[PDB]
């Protein structure tokens, strides 16, 4: 009557299943949990990815006390050097000829390659998470509901109302911090800005992009520039951009127990083909076709016109339908068992109509509810050959 | 998909292997279409493809 649903999300080839009926005729779901997105509540804690030591120019003090001035930028590497004297064509600027020094000055300002293309951390609550999801429903056979996933407020689009969630599309592998590089999102914990994590993620931590200010425990080390020569050699250690992706945590576009891909994203969640959205439908005795304004299925038989073995539609079985009233007649298989195409099939009483459908194997032994009548559509299932439709129409495989 | 039914008799034949025998049969099937025909031992040979 009311068919809940929290079977494998569909994203690439919607699935189906039946809400059985005997008072009224069993009426079809297409349930399509093709968004498994997120909406997080989040705070931009910090970028990183790989810095730029665009150092500001050395504040060489050569005696009387070395001193160095900051200049915009926390976590400010300054280090003076003796035993090399300032030469820039023979030149000179110290001010003692009892200390030769070059004092090397450098701090951490964000790339112009972190702009674009860059790792991206995250505070993430679970915020005001929705998803949407087709119901095929009635006859009318499409509506696509979008509500809140925490249940909460259910909304009826054409015959059926459909409520989507709770929280299965509300949440991706994400902890509450999360270092996000690439595609692939890493739950990588830190404790708040204002911390050093230098040689993994948050090396660089810019609360603004095109930085002035930050917070750079890179492992910045200056060295000594021999022979007299003045410039800054920085030695620092590798960033959440020059790699991470085979030195990586939990890459979630590879990972994820929430059987979803991830992106460069404050946290959505792509792709799922598992991580099920528990669909529950309010569905009134209105929202079928009662049992004798359809046809009451008596006398039918199903064999193949010919089905094909693929979790993608093509299959297709004549039933040699008859009954004992006329209408309209929805039609589905019980659960994702065979994902049926047609969500409606045109009955006469005594004729033969096929129906289309998709099967996870290569017998269609799968009853489909012909307006309070179930059948087995059993026959031969002539594979495409070969399956390269990304996801499986069941949703899981899920066997006739 | 199966041929479901069937019964056949001469409707006047030959006593030869020259193509003019004929036989009406009263056929049935699972779903009717086209049905191609051949003795399986081959001792008819018939023409109807």
């Amino acid at each position: 009557y009311e068919h809940t649903a929290v079977m494998p999300n569909k994203v690439g080839i919607p699935y189906k299943a039946l809400v059985e009926r005997p008072g009224y005729a069993p009426v079809h779901l297409q349930i399509q949990l093709v968004n498994t997105r997120i909406i997080p509540s989040t705070n931009l804690e910090y970028i990183t990815c790989k810095y730029k030591t665009k150092v500001p120019s050395p504040v060489v003090k050569c005696c009387g006390a070395t001193q160095c001035t900051s200049k915009p930028h926390p976590d400010y590497q300054c280090q003076v050097f003796t035993g090399v004297y300032p030469f820039m064509w023979g030149g000179a600027y110290c001010f003692c000829d009892t200390e030769n020094t070059q004092m090397s000055e450098a701090y951490v300002e964000r790339s112009e390659e972190c702009s674009i293309d860059h790792a991206k951390a995250y505070k993430v609550h679970t915020g005001t998470v929705q998803a949407m999801v087709n119901i095929t429903y009635g006859s009318v056979s499409w509506r696509s509901a979008d509500v809140y996933v925490n249940g909460e407020t259910p909304a009826k689009i054409g015959d059926a109302k459909l409520i989507i969630g709770p929280l299965s599309s509300a949440w991706s592998p994400f902890d509450n911090k999360v270092v996000v590089y690439g595609h692939e999102v890493y739950n990588y914990d830190f404790p708040e800005y204002g911390t050093g994590k230098a040689g993994s993620f948050g090396d660089l931590q810019s609360r603004t992009s095109t930085s002035n200010d930050l917070y750079a425990n890179t492992n910045l080390k200056l060295q000594r520039p021999q022979a007299g020569i003045v410039h800054t050699p920085f030695t620092q250690a590798p960033s959440g951009f020059e790699r991470w992706k085979r030195d990586k945590g939990a890459p979630l576009n590879d990972v994820a127990p929430f059987g979803c891909s991830i992106a460069l994203e404050p946290l959505r969640a792509e792709n799922c083909a598992v991580g099920s959205i528990p669909i529950s439908i309010d569905i009134p005795d209105a929202a079928f076709t009662r049992i004798s304004e359809t046809p009451t299925v008596s006398d039918l038989e199903c064999k193949i016109t010919e089905c094909t073995y693929a979790s993608d539609f093509g299959g297709i079985a004549t039933v040699a339908y008859k009954s004992s009233k006329a209408g309209n007649c929805p039609i589905h298989s019980p659960s994702g068992v065979a994902v049926i195409k047609e969500n409606d099939v045109t009955l006469a009483e005594s004729g033969s109509f096929t129906f289309h459908f998709s099967t996870a194997n290569i017998h269609p032994a799968f009853k489909l509810q012909v307006c309070t009548s179930a059948v087995t559509c059993k026959g031969d299932c002539k594979p495409p050959k070969d399956h390269i439709v990304d996801y499986p129409a069941q949703h899981t495989e899920s066997f006739t």
